[PDB]
């Protein structure tokens, strides 16, 4: 079945005075492919996708600051903090032109960096990505009251920080197929200590839903406007019913985004990588061979 191991040798780089962990495999030359995870995952979410790409392209998969094997300083872990560290990680590795493979909050990082640095982005593969959610009616009904509760400093912190609900419950409700105990232990490992769970709570409080927070909504609207005009090659993966990207939204993007190929992965919620890694990996590898990289 789907692989549960994480066989990658650890790599570390100092970034703004903190150590960030990253996977780094594949050939040394060529245009690298930079894989960005979101909440509440790590580079572990790419473990079954990278092996389809690493034969022919360098794959770099960092753990976001405060997550995975990266350092966990006592920050608020706002989106702006993640932007500062990811900007610096990219520079610390000396990356020039990249292809991006992005998911959930990693897609907000990737699209925001791409919009600010369009000359350095040769392609974007994306899935279950951060877009403005116009009203709460556009958040999936089965998860609406819980995400509304997450976005409070009393109940939301009790659930996410004290009780680890984003790992023990929300994560499982973002994958259609059942995760194994081994896989769950990989996802639990960075957050065994409750004091380290701040990013798990701040991330859903940054989601652009019903106009809040206004600053994130504005930032996300900006990169979506860029994406709707930019000629950058685009590869969209979507599933049914999805979470952030329902089928009808995927269809709108497939019809409207320039230079965009859309791939239906079958059943999927948020972590599409956990439901169909073989199709995502093989399609990324095929798409890469068509780029001018
Ligand atoms: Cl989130």
């Amino acid at each position: 079945g789907i692989g549960t191991g994480f066989p990658f040798d650890p790599h570390y780089v100092e970034v703004l005075g903190e150590r960030m962990h990253y996977v780094d495999v594949g050939p040394r030359d060529g245009t690298p492919v930079l894989f960005l995870h979101g909440n509440p995952t790590s580079s572990y979410v790419w473990r079954n996708i990278i092996p389809h790409v690493a034969p022919t392209h360098r794959c770099i998969a960092p753990d976001l600051i405060g997550m995975g094997k990266s350092d966990k300083p006592d920050l608020g872990y706002f989106f702006d903090d993640h932007v500062r560290f990811m900007d610096a990680f990219i520079e610390a590795l000396g990356l020039e032109e990249v292809v991006l493979v992005i998911h959930d909050w990693g897609s907000a990082l990737g699209f925001h960096w791409a919009k600010r640095n369009p000359e350095r982005v040769k392609g974007i593969a994306f899935m279950e990505f951060i877009r403005p959610i116009p009203t709460w009616d556009e958040w999936p009904e089965f998860a609406r009251e819980t995400f509304q509760a997450f976005r409070t400093t009393d109940v939301g912190r009790k659930l996410i920080i004290d009780q680890n609900v984003f790992i023990e419950g929300t994560l499982l409700m973002g994958v259609v197929r059942p995760l194994t105990e081994v896989e769950m232990d990989h996802y639990r490992e960075p957050f065994l200590n409750p004091v380290d769970r701040e990013p798990l709570w701040r991330f859903p409080n940054e989601l652009p839903i019903a106009g809040e927070p206004a600053n994130i909504v504005a930032l996300v609207e900006e990169y979506m406007d860029w994406l709707h005009q930019s000629p950058v090659p685009k590869l969209l993966f979507w599933g049914t019913p999805g979470v952030l990207i329902p089928p009808a939204e995927a269809a709108r993007l497939a019809k409207s985004l320039p230079n965009c190929k859309a791939v239906d992965i079958g059943p999927g919620l948020n972590l599409l990588q956990e439901d169909n890694p073989d199709l995502i990996g093989s399609e990324i590898a095929r798409w890469l061979s068509t780029l001018e990289i």
